[PDB]
């Protein structure tokens, strides 16, 4: 049941908007319902729209040029400007067979001159983290995980950061934790397997970093071309809305916002666990920082697998 | 020392402005800056020009904020009429804020963040390969460093150049494109690298020369400025004429040099030296990534001695 509704991914979070394009025609074959408002000035946006009508000439050309690379050759994000408004967005591209799917995340105008500076700064901080993991003496899973949650806490600014390990019966245990002062600790607690369905663990193998900005936000529908006789697969989107059971789960534990990083060993390939960030209030972090976190989690996974041996 | 610090020439691949640390107005500029930044009241660019007349408002605001600091480089700026974009690289000296401007292709502006992330990722992967090395073999450590830099930077030749106790140098590792003659193993006199150059490398850890044959450009300053403006910290500083000549005879038209400073007790261990047969330019984000790679390399060198 869970996998169907997560794979189709027809509901997104409202912090961004989504377009899907036909690789052959470059025209819009699906869009989220908030996309006309975000990207135009309400020359419309609908099924069949050409993207050269929406963005400035260098922007349209950069996206058009992405159509011609293999996915492993995609460099994200792309900085685009809207043609009428001048509004800037980060465009995050991925491919599913003959479709190109694009997530658009807003950028503040005063942030634009700092886009390269901020990207370098995020990766530099992550790189300094990697050196401290590596400097650590071997022999203690506990010290390794403490160092990791401490580094992530400083890098990401969330109220709570946990290392969550899966046991062989698939139930989980919180084995390391750092929080801001007032909060209730979860260190040492065990949780049922069913708190994280099989389908979610499966998706984490491919989508290694997941952000939920606000569990109470009103989700937005994706509309697709009525001519299509199948559903598009949108689960690779950075914007996919959380299933309502989990959004209800979040509100109950006063984690209004979250950032989760998969820890995949032998990347025998196995989901060892998760690094779980919670925030009491809504929180957004831009793509370059999440991208750096993905690499930090990869290196962490190498050290985890070393200690096992 | 006094025609590297008080020498007033830059390489022509970019241009330079210096601004007064209080008024924010132009107190020095390279002779190529008017055509590069305005396309040639008053001559649009001279002593006393206000940066609000040169750049779009978001661009000028971002530079005003930097004068208020802490520095994250580079800043992406657009010129006011042309919309012509540059990377602005900022540093401070006692009297002034100095800005090096390196051009960006207008149609590449959408990919600036993407390219910066990719540069740092490749350097971060190189860092993990150095770390995973079994300790004990200085040869293996240095061979790995030159291989990674070669792949990252795309230069024709990459060598590790070690300083001996008498300050003479030795090439102890090297990788080149096929068919180039090796220099591995050669010893060179201490005088090839004067002490003044060594002292600069302590502060400016990455130095790029795009084309030893390029015609250098003068920096003009107000003659009543109560101090002498130094260019030691500019990414654009011209090579000394002895070295421009030294490079031509050895068919290194372009170079990229990384200092290797241990106990960063502080001493210059050596250099990672990249050479190219033809002119070569690499953008600031890649040089910035190389700086961190060089610091991490220095730590492993220091470990090997001990
Ligand atoms: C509804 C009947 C059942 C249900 C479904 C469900 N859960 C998830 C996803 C996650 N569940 C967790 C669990 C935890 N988070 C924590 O912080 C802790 C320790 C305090 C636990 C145990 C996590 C981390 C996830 C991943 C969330 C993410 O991707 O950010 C899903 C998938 C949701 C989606 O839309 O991707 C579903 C469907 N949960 C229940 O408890 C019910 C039994
Ligand atoms: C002129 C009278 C003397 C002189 C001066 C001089 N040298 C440098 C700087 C450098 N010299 C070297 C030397 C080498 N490069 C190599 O590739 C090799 C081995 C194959 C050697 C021995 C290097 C690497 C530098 C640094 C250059 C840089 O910053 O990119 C300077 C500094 C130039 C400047 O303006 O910074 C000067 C003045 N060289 C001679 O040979 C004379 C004896």
């Amino acid at each position: 049941a869970y996998l169907h509704h997560m794979q189709k991914g027809k509901m997104i979070q409202p912090f961004g908007c989504l377009l899907a394009l036909d690789e052959k025609t470059c025209k819009v074959i699906a869009y989220s319902e908030n996309a006309p408002e975000m990207l135009t000035m309400v020359p419309a946006l609908g099924i069949g729209t050409d993207i050269k009508t929406l963005f400035t000439a260098p922007s349209a050309s950069a996206l058009q040029k992405a159509l011609g690379f293999a996915e492993v050759l995609l460099l994200n994000p792309v900085l685009i400007h809207c043609k009428t408004s001048g509004k800037p967005f980060y465009a995050i591209i991925h491919r599913v067979t003959g479709s190109m799917i694009i997530d658009f995340e807003p950028v503040k105008p005063y942030e634009v001159p700092m886009t390269a500076a901020g990207a370098l700064q995020s990766y530099k901080l992550a790189a300094k983290a990697i050196t401290r993991l590596q400097s650590l003496p071997s022999g203690s899973m506990e010290r390794l995980c403490d160092t990791m949650v401490q580094e992530v806490f400083e890098l990401t600014g969330y109220d709570r950061v946990m290392a969550y390990k899966f046991h062989e019966d698939d139930h989980g245990e919180v084995i390391a934790e750092i929080t801001k002062p007032g909060l209730e600790p979860y260190l040492g607690l065990h949780y049922p397997a069913t708190d994280i369905p099989q389908a979610s663990r499966f998706l984490f193998m491919k989508n290694k970093v997941r952000m939920i900005v606000d569990c109470h936000a009103k989700h937005v529908r994706v509309l697709q071309d009525e001519k299509l006789p199948f559903d598009l697969t949108l689960c690779g989107s950075t914007l996919r809305a959380p299933h309502s059971c989990h959004a209800q789960y979040m509100a109950n534990m006063d984690s209004i916002a979250s950032l989760v990083m998969a820890v995949v060993v032998n990347d025998r390939k196995r989901l060892w666990g998760l690094v779980v960030c919670h925030n009491t209030t809504p929180r957004f972090v831009p793509f370059p920082l999440r991208y750096a976190c993905e690499f930090l989690a990869q290196v962490f996974a190498i050290h985890v697998n070393k200690e096992i041996e």
